[PDB]
């Protein structure tokens, strides 16, 4: 139960060395998906591993008994996050001139920073693009469904 999944955020969040801001289990419930992918920021391309909770996306470097496996690089509010499809081929500074594929970016509007998120395959950009929106549509849900009760 929901109880259960607070231990285990806890105990993932342990993994992430050099966690910054407030805990996971204070802030989320659930993972909907947790994956590598390639990240060009800023003129920089850098291998993350990204974790998509309900309301919170946070980002690591995987690490080169210490239970550290992950290194903290950055997090975001799903809140103040927008998604925006790359088309495969597209090649613009956004990616540093690389051409993109399995491709799309990520707009932290609290810190209006963008950046470019490339998977490996089509099935995996797929996947991050279905949990993002069902991470979107779920927060939305529990949102309205508040402000129905109390309007
Ligand atoms: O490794 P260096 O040379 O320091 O380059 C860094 C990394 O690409 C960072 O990504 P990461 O945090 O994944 O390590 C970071 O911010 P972002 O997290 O915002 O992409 C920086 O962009 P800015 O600090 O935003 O300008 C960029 O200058």
């Amino acid at each position: 139960g929901e109880f259960e999944k607070l231990e285990a955020l806890e105990q993932l969040q342990s993994h992430i060395e050099g966690w910054e801001g407030s805990n996971l289990t204070d802030i989320c419930t659930q993972l909907l998906l947790q994956g590598t992918l390639l990240k060009i920021s800023a003129g920089n391309i850098q291998e993350r591993a990204f974790f998509l909770f309900d309301n919170l996306l946070v980002y690591c470097k995987r690490k080169s008994i210490n239970g550290s496996l992950y290194i903290f690089r950055g997090r975001i509010n799903t809140e103040v996050m927008e998604v925006e499809n790359v088309e495969d081929g597209t090649a613009d500074y956004h990616s540093n001139g690389y051409t993109v594929t399995n491709g799309w970016k990520i707009h932290n509007t609290a810190k209006n920073k963008w950046f470019v998120c490339m998977a490996k395959t089509a099935e995996e950009k797929q996947k991050w693009l279905d949990a993002i929106i069902r991470e979107r549509e779920q927060r939305e849900s529990l949102k309205l469904g508040m402000e129905r009760d109390a309007y």
